[PDB]
Parts: C-alpha cells; structure tokens; sequence
C-alpha cells in the first residue's frame, strides 16, 4: 500500500539498480521510506535527494558513512554497490548499529559472507540479502502449485538467464573486473538461475558439473566469464541444467517438469511482468514488497526469508560450480544447508 | 585481447559514479480496476510504443493502491467515482479507457468528454441504441474521438482471415457459422453484474455473442439486412432469470450470404467461426481468444492448410488510439461501429422476443472498411 | 461369404464406394448386378467378377426370386425411386438395403416397412455414419460424460452441386431428389444431431434461401438453416448448402468440455477432438451388418423406421422454413436400440 | 431462368445412366504397422500429391487385414517379414518405410535395397554407428535413395525458425536450449522394446533426446566438436535397468556458439528449443509436436512478438520429398549420411556421460546439402 512511514532506509550508491528499481520502489511502501543517502558524487546524490525529498543534510559520502550511527531516524541501509564492496558496508553499517538489506551475490567470496554474518550477530541486527524473486507474486504462485503438488513428482529442471553486456554502461564496467565482480555471467544473472532451482524444487544441490567457454577474442571477457553451463542433481533425484550468458540478449527462462506436468516461467526473474503457465499431458510488486518485508521484520521482530545464510549458500555453490568448470570434475555439495523457514 | 579502458579504469575502492543509464506520449486513465483490466489490459501496456498508464479509477482505493504500485502510476493519480471529472486537470492525462460494467459505459464516456479527454470503451458499446448515440454525439460536441474496444479488429490472426477472404481466396461467400461461449456462475448468483439486467443489457448475445456477430461482419465485409432468433433458458436456473443463456441467431446479408451463430452461458469455452465459399471453406479456432487464434483453410481434394507479430492486439488495440490522436486519423473502431452492433443485438432479441424475421437494412456505413 | 447383393443403379456411391467397398468385407459378396446401361454394367460386372448371367435391369428385376444366391438387394437408385424397388425386391423374398434419404415422403417410407414385414424381410437404411469408427467414438464418449450436460451442438454439411455432373442432375429436380440439400447432405446433419444428443427434437424452426437467379435452384433449395430443441433442454444449429465447397463439421457443447468433429461424415480421414476448459471402414462394416443380422438372428442398427424418422423431421423442417413458424415433432418417435 | 439442359431432362422413371466422376505416382511400403505408422504415418498420405499406400509389412494379418480394407489396400499387397523380400516382384512399389524398433532398421533397409527399392526408415537410423555405414553402402549398391524420418525437417514451422535465424533476425548465436520428454509408461516395461537395451540402442536420447540434438544442429547450422554429458536413473525403477530415463548434454561448436539440453523418460510430455542470439531469442513451443508447432521471437525492449501457409503438413511434405527426390533426379534432405551423424554424435555422448570426459566429435562431417 501507498503511504509509507515508520522504517527509514539510507540508501548506498545511486546507480542503476538503485535509481531505475529502488527509490522508485518506495513508492508502493507502507513502511520503508528514503530516509538517507551515500555517494561518493555530490552533484548526483544532490539531485536524487531533491528528487525523492530527503533533507540534504543526509547526504553522507563514503567517508563519513559510519556518522549514520548518530542518527536514530536510519534504522536500516540499502548497499546497492559493486559486489567486492558488499561486505565491507555492510559491516561498518552493522558496526554502526543499523540493519542491513545487501543486494545479491551477497559477497565475492564464502568468506566474506561469513564475515557479515558474524558482524549481524554482534550488533544483534537483521542481515537481508536483496532477492526480489522471493517476493515476487508470480515466483510465489509458482512455488505454490509446485507444492500442492500440481506437477507430480519433480524431475528435470531447466534455467537460463542472460543478457548483453555494454561496456560503455557504466554499472556494467565493474561487471568485467574480476576483483569488483568476483566472477562473470554466474555471480551476475546465472545466480537467479541457481536460486531459483532450489526455491522452485526446495531442496540444495548435492552434486554440481559445469563447464564455462569465452571467446578469447572478446575484450570484455578477458577477466570473466561470459558463458558457463552448470548441471545438477538433487536428493530427490531431481535433476537440472542451465546457463548463464554476458553475450546474447535478455533471457529469464525457467522449466520445471514433473511426471504430472511441466511448469514455465518466462520472463521468470525481470523486473516488470513474469509469465508463468503449466501445460498437461491483489500484489504489491516485488520491489516494494522486498522494501518492507526488512521493515516487517524489524518491527514486529520476526524472521527475513532471504537471510545473509541464504545468500552465503549461493555464494557457496557458486565456487563449487566455479571449481566443477575448471576441473571438469563433478563436486560434492551435500554440506547440509538448511533453509530457514522455506524456500 | 585487452579489457576496455572504461573498466580497467573503474577503481577498486568505493569511488562516485555518473548518473546511470536511464533503463509513451499518450496518457491513459484505466477506469475499473476489475478482472478484464487487471489481467489483459493494464498488462498489455509493456509491449505498447505510444501509449502508457497515467492515472487510475477505482471504487477501491486499496485496490487501486497496490495497482499504482505495481505498474508506477503515481499514487496522487488514483481517482474514484466521484472526483472522476477532476481528471479534467490533469494535462498529462489523454485518453480514458472505460472498463465497466456495461451499464455504467454511456455515462463515464459523457462525462470523460466534458473533461476534455478522448474515450476508449469496452464492448458491447452501450444498453441502448440512445446511450450509444448520446455517447457518440458528446465525443463530436468536445471534438474528441471515441474508439470501442474490439480486439480482434487489432488481432494479426482475425486480419489475416480478413485479408485471405478480400483476396478471394474462399471465393463467393455463401455461408458464416460462429459459437461463441462460457459457463457462467461460479457460486454466485445476484452477484454477477452480468446476469443483471440493468446492468449487462442483456444475457450471452450481448457479453460474448456480440464477437460471433461482429466477426461475421467483418468476414463477409457487409451488414446483415434481415435477421431472425430463437432463445432459451433453463427456467429452473436462478442464472438465466434476468439475461439469456443460450440464443441462436440467423441472418441473411445483400450478397446473398447467410449466416448461424448462438452465444451460451451454461457451456464450455468455445470461439469458433466457420466461412464457406465456392472455392474454399475458412475455420478460426480460437477465433477471439486472448493469446493465440489459428486458422485453417480448406479446399476441396487438397489438405488441411493452417495460416502462418501474430498476438499483439491488446497492445495494438491501445497504441491505435493513440497514434490515431497523434497522427490526426479516424480511428478504426468508432463509436458508430459499436452503435451498430448493439442496434443489431436490439434486432436479435426482438426477433426472438417476437419469433419472426426483423428487417435491419438501415444503410449503416463502416468507415474505412471492415 | 454366406451373405449375397444385388446392387441396383450404377452410380457414384455404388461404384466410387460401395462396390470398391465390398473388397473389405468378411461377410458380403457383390453377388448380381442391376442396371439400366448393361454396357456399363458389363465393364463393372467384369471388373469385380460377377457372371454376366445375373446382369438384370429394371425389370426382369423380379427374377432375383429365382437366385437362392441373392439373399439381400442394395437400392443405390435416385431417391424417388426407393420406395418402388425396396418392395419390388421385398415381394422376392430378398432382404433390402436403401440409401438414403429412405424415400421422398413419409407414406412410401411406410409402405416401405410394411411389405418389409410382409416378406418377413430386413429393412435397413445406408447411414455409414452409424458403423464410422470415429463416429462410434464420439458417442461413446459422450455417453461416458466426457462433455459433461449437453446444450448447444452445431452442424454444417455442404458440396457444390454441378448441373453437369450424372449423379448430381436428379438432385436438381424436385420430383426426382424431392428436396434440396437437406434431403441429399443437410440429413447427416440433423441425423447426426440425433445420435450424438441420444434424444429426439421436439420443436423445429428452419429458413431457407437460394440465389432467384441460379438455375440449380429453381425446384430445390440451395441453402436451409434448421434450429432445433430437445426434451433435455439442448439446442442446435445446423445448415446445409448446394453453392460452397465441401464441408462437414459438427460441435457438441457440453457444459464440462466440448467436442468437435470435422470431417465429421466424410469418407475417409474423419477427424474428432475432445476439448475442454483399428476397426473396418465404415462402407464394409454397413454392408457386413445386415448379413450379420439375418444370419444371427438381430435387429438392424439401422431400422427402416429410423430412416422414417428424418423423412419426416425434415418435412417438419421443409413445413417450418415454409411458413416461419416453429413446429411441432414431438410425436412419440422411439430410435429402438440406441443411437 | 429454369432447370439446366441435362438437368431439365431426366427420366423420373428408372432408366439408364452414364459412368460416374471420377476420384500418386509413387508406391509406398510401409513396414510395420504400429503407433506411429498408424496414428500418423497411414492418415499422412492423405494430403500428398505424388506418394500413396501401395503395400503393407506386417506380422499380424489380422491387423493388416482391416488396416488394408481402411485405406483402400489391395489386400493381395499384405506381406510379412518372411516373404518381405517377395515386394521384389510388384514394380507398383517404389520405396519402403521402415516403422520398427530401431534394433530392426538397418536389417530390412538392406533387404528392401536388395530389392531395388528406395528405401525411408524411422529415427534413430540405427543402434549402432556401424550399421549405418552398412545401410548407406547397401544403398549406393543398388542405385537407391536412403531417406531418414526427420519430420521436423519439413515442418513448415521449423523450416521458418531456420529460415529467420538464417536472415540473422537473432544475430549471432551464441547459447542454445532444447529439452525433449515423455512419461514412459510404467506398466510391465519389460514388454516394451524403448526398455530394452538389445532393441533400442539406448534410452530416452536415442528415442526422442535425438529431437534435440539434431535440432540444435539445424538451428546453429554447424555442427558440435565437442560434448560432455551425464546421465541418472532411479536404481529402483524397473523401468530403466537398461536404458537411460534422463540425460543431459552440452556442446560446443567451431562458431563458439553452445548448448545445453536433456531428454527424460519420466516426466510429462516436452519439446522445446531456444536459440539465444547477441540480437535476440528465438523459443519453439512446441518445437517438435504432431500437429501445430509454435515459434515466438523476444527482442530486447521490444515485447514477445509470437511468428504465425500452409504450416501443418510435416508428414505429407516427408511423404512426397521421397517422391519428387526419386521422380525428379535430386538427392533427398535427410540422407543417411546425416541420420549417422546423429547416431555417431549419440554414441560420442553416451561415452562422455560414461567416461566423465569431453569428447571430441571434430570428425570433419560436412552437411551435404544444407540444414
Ligand atoms: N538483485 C537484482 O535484481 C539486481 C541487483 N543489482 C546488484 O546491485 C549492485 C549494484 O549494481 P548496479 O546498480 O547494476 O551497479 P551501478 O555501477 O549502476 O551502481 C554502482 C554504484 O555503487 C557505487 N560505487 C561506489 N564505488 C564504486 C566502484 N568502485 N565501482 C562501481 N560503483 C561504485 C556508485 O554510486 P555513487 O556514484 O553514488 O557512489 C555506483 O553508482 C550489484 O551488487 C548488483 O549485482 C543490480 C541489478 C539487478
Ligand atoms: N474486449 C474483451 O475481450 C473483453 C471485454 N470485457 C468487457 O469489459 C467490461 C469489464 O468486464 P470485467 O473486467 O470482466 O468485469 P469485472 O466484473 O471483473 O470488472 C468490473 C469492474 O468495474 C467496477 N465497478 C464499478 N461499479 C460496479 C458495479 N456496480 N458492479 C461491478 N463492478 C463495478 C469494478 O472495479 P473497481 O473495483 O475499480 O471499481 C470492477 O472490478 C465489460 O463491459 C465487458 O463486457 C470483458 C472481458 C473481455
Ligand atoms: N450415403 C452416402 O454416402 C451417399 C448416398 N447417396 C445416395 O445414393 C443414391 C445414389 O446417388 P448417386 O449414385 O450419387 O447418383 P447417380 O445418378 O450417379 O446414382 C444412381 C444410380 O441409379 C440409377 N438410376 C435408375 N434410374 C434412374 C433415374 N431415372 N435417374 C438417374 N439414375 C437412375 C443408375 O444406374 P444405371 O445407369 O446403371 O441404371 C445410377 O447412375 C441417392 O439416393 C443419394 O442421396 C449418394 C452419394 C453418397
Ligand atoms: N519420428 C517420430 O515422430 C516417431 C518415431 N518413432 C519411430 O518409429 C519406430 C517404431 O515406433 P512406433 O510406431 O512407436 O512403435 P510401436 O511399439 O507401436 O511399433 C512397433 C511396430 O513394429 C513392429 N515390430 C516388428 N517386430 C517387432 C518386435 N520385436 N517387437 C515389437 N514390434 C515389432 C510392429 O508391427 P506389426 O504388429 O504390424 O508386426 C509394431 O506394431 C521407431 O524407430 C521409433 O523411433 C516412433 C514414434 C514417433
């Protein structure tokens, strides 16, 4: 709903998530509001805030960022930076005592998912990693048949996310350094890909086969990866295989075949209208739902359904993909994950 | 093989950034936030290139709430039926898109005219003859186009079909078949506008019939000139108490053409046309369903052939008004086009109402053509 | 091979289909011959092996008594002429096969199944439609309630009629077919109807239209839409046309799914679809039903009082497109054995 | 205005009539007579123009007796496996198809060419990379065609999926999707030859995985040089003791371009391909169906434009291809050349699931002809 109030967010990197998906965001709130801002550019930062009305006054850069514990009024940061910088925010902010929404990949190593973990507990604050896709109503409804058994017992699951990417677009120049990215195409899109077959099927991967391929000529390839081609199988005896891809275009495909029916989702994961049938033999949207299901939490005290674990869990399994495609080898992921309160 | 410079340059520590790549001249006002608006029509936005959604009318804020939300609709543009007029100073707002119960479509155009914006209507047009003409003649008087909705005149399927007719590919025309239905209750009863008079005007003919008789219209590509009907309802279902369930309808065009169709409430979905010429017979099924309608031709001795963007016309339906506006053109879907279905389903009921044949060779004009 | 026929008029169904149709019965033979062109006849009897001593025409006709061989005579003659023959040969002691439409008049229908009881004979008329394979089918499945409560079935049967071709000129004349497309094509229709609904029409309402102009249509009509209503509350349209080309389709509406049937009474590749929210051709499963039922001593799926029941369905049609009015049908009429 | 000449003139008493109207240079044997051959194959015919139904192969009288009677069969035409050679003799018969387990192929396509017959046979061509040499040799004895059944290869639908990529409506294509699957029925599998290893040759890829395959290959145009591959079954469904229930492949070609895709005997019905471009997404959905195939194009910014004759005549235009190839001296679409192919890639794939390993397929197969 509309009106929004209590919960106040301060909001980290004004780039094109940020300001094409976030602060419009808002909008649909009943509790979250743009309460803050960091930038590293005056100049922008002074725009969006006239923009969106936030008292200039609350424009911290990425100096001063920790001063945010002085004021009561941010309850919460949004890191919306590169994916090396995750964690070292969202680690001054929980030392800052503040709660954290952090966008996904989580971290550019296990490690360092770890280290914000750790940092949440500390402070006693809630760590979120932004996943729209779980509280997208289309993604839900999926999930939902799916449980109600309205496939049969399932069997083979097919993604593939992609997208081209432009090196003039700024937001896509990191993408293509390996320190600020952390991988290619996999830690980028193919990630939702990943998630996905685990919420969709609602079991972890115990074993994992890739296999990755860039063509050498390609000079936005020379440190990432642009095409790789994970396949995995399941306690159940589910089964999977899909990509991701940095060269061909827009691509949110996902398939789950049952032996009673076949599920299709498609656009599975964008950011405006996902289509989802099943073929036989009243929401609020994503964005605006993510926003104050932390503030949900925060207030009422109770569980997130994309805790920083669940971020670290992708994370995880994409170094054992990363490692299945350099080895060529199949690797062993039953470590026993546990999901909080359902995929 | 070197990485560009715009990224080798990024640097590693946190550092400002430009502002971002930022990832629809013809505003629109969708007015009833119900089933046919929510699931086709505001979707149906996404693949336009003129048009988009302004503004919102809702009896139900909170509904129109999380709509607005949803579809980025600022949620200072969500009106009621009330301060719907207000609408009149809202610049940015061109055209309105009445999504009601037919009952309510004559007096929302009406009043959208006096505030100065174009009307887009759902089907049928009106309940009456009279509200169709007072509609008609509010849009001249503000000098604003009026435009019904009829998808399927903005369906690459139906004017495919079309276009193989005008090529004489199926030769004389000498029969039309259509069916066209669905089954109504859902446990429900008084409380489906649709099975109220006064606020459907009429039963299957007037929700779903009307695409079997606005179809063999534009198949043939004439007006019927004499017409004939027979209707009837189980008289134990509280459904049909109000409107008709089933009603068969005959009719006979100037080229000697003829015709049979029926609309039901109590069976399955069904959308099937049949054309038969001298050469060749055409069949549409689906003829007007929402996602994809195929086609077959088949001439005698020879096979089964199907016929070949081909979904689009939720989105070519919108745009249309717009460009027509923009471009200062007539609209393909008039306001007097949906006057003349709504005085032929008039001719229909009156002939099963009376049991005889009703003449209804008034002379009516289709601009531009079917 | 117990069961003889005598095939009478030389015409398209009878050499077209129901003589190449004898190559697949297990039951029938084309015993004799009956024609008014004994050249043609020669060509024919030739072909299929019939010994030329049993080439008769339209009058040593009778002989046919004579043959202990000819158990049975099939009437492939214009319809006019059905009902003389059908007695002709019942006076003879030889069981009888009648295409249809069964006559021009639903008092020779009658004579017709009088002198049948008087020869202590079986009477049957050719709806091929009644052993189709996929027309079975259809009826099974809606008698298993895969379409749920019936209520609105549409039917269309059309063929552009050529005032140049043999078969087709006596169609063109009222005295001959008696009766337009209704009689000759629009009948699968509304006989379809019938055994797909599994009931009866009690009201009946019809119009018909014919280009002034055309020649074909001076006596017949051209084009008759028919509307129709039964006991159980379902409804239908149907129409038949002599000017557009080729069709046959039916559709049965139920309110749990519904069916559709095109071709639905053609000849071969007929084609049923079921949509919701390896057995003999039909021509040698008809021929091989009346020996069948002679031999084992049962009623014919077909009974000529079945046959009885369109003639008179369709002047009811003929009597309703004539004077604008609805009319009544519900007469009783009761299809003994099933539809 | 009146009645016609003849028309007008009638003896409306009995009387004497002249011969009726009347109403495929191209003989059929159709060898036999199960599922496929009868559910579409046989109906088939009825749309060609040059093909017709001359003889039947079965090993059932009964069931060819009445199948005969069906379409109008001399039923003087109705062999046998025994007396198959016998079609010798009848010149009336022009070709053979081959409809019977894939461990039967290559054996009666020999037998036929030894009787001078062009011969079509059903995919998978064979259960061994082997035999098919066997078969192209055999045919190239006795101076006839050899034509694969793929179908898809004249489905109007996926001619137009070609044809579109070809006109470089997707750019240049660098990752390709297919996923083909059918719940095998589980009722007594040992009763049926797709279960069992000696008569199908494989599982779920030599079946209808193959679909995939081969339709990556016509999309990209190209062909692999390379493929990884595992596979898994339920140890505990009887179903699979000696055949693969699900599948999955990747490959790489000599353009770059890649793919992925899987084949599964335990899950509801699928065929769908997609061809991502640098410019666009073609999906195919279905994209090997019996009936109506459906090809949509994704274009970046620009919504889901969906690409609808005639359009619905596979099994004819396969019919009468092996016609017009024989009667108008041209060489067929689906040699057996590229039936092998498919073949040699599936045993090339069958060893990479096994061994874990890439294997390389750079075996220099040109596609003679085009895709
Ligand atoms: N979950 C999802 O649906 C999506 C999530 N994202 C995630 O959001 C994050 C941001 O991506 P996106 O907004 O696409 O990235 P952009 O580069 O558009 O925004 C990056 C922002 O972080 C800032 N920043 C600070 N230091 C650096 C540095 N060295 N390099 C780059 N930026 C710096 C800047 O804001 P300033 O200039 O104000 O300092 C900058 O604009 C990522 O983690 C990404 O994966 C992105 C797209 C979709
Ligand atoms: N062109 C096409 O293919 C189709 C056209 N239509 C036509 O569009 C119109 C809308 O149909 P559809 O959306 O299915 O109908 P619904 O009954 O699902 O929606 C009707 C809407 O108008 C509103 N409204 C205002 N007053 C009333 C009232 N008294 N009773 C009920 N609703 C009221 C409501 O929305 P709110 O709560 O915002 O006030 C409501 O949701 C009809 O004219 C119909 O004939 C329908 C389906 C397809
Ligand atoms: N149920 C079905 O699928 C079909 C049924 N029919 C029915 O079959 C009957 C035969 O029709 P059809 O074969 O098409 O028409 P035709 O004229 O081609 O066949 C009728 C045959 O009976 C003869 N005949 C005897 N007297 C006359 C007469 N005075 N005028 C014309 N013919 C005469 C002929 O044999 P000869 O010259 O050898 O004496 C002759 O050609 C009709 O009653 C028709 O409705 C027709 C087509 C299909
Ligand atoms: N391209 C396509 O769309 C399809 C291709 N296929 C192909 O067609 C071929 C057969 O498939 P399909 O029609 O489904 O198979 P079925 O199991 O229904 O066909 C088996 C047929 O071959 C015969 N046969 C001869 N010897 C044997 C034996 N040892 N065991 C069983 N049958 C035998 C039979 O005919 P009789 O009883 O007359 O002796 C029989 O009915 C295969 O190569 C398969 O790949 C199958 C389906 C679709």
């Amino acid at each position: 709903m509309p009106e929004d109030r209590r919960f106040g967010y301060a909001i980290v990197g004004l780039g094109k998530y940020a300001l094409n998906q976030i602060l419009p965001g808002f909008a649909g709130c009943q509790h979250s509001r743009i309460e803050a801002l960091v930038s590293g550019n005056a100049e922008k930062a002074k725009i969006v805030a006239a923009e969106y009305g936030v008292d200039p006054r609350k424009i911290y850069d990425y100096s001063n960022f920790d001063k945010i514990a002085k004021d009561p009024k941010i309850d919460a940061v949004y890191i919306i930076l590169p994916n090396s910088l995750h964690a070292e925010f969202a680690i001054r902010a929980f030392k800052a005592g503040k709660h954290v929404m952090c966008e996904k990949p989580m971290a550019t190593s296990v490690a360092d998912c770890q280290r914000m973990i750790d940092a949440a507990k500390a402070a006693n604050k809630k760590l979120m990693i932004g996943y729209r896709c779980h509280y997208d109503p289309m993604n839900r409804a999926a999930v939902k048949l799916i449980r109600e058994n309205q496939l049969g017992k399932l069997g083979m699951v097919t993604t593939d996310n992609s997208d081209v990417m432009d090196q003039n677009d700024p937001a896509q120049q990191w993408r293509l350094r390996r320190e600020l990215a952390g991988g290619g195409s996999l830690m980028d899109i193919g990630i939702y890909g990943l998630n996905g077959t685990r919420y969709l099927l609602g079991e972890e991967p115990i074993e994992v086969r890739a296999y990755t391929y860039s063509d050498p000529n390609d000079e936005r390839f020379v440190e990432v990866e642009d095409r790789i081609i994970w396949q995995m199988r399941f306690r159940s005896g589910a089964l999977s295989h899909g990509a991701s891809s940095y060269s061909t275009t827009t691509t949110s495909r996902f398939s789950v075949q049952g032996d009673k029916a076949v599920l299709l989702m498609d656009p599975a994961t964008g950011y405006y209208q996902n289509l989802i049938s099943v073929q036989t033999p009243p929401a609020n949207n994503q964005f605006s739902a993510q926003l104050d299901h932390l503030a949900e939490a925060v207030i009422n005290n109770k569980p997130v359904r994309s805790p920083g674990e669940e971020g670290m869990q992708d994370v995880r399994l994409i170094q054992a993909i990363y490692e299945a495609a350099r080895t060529g080898r199949p690797v062993n992921t039953d470590w026993g994950y546990v999901r909080q309160g359902g995929y």
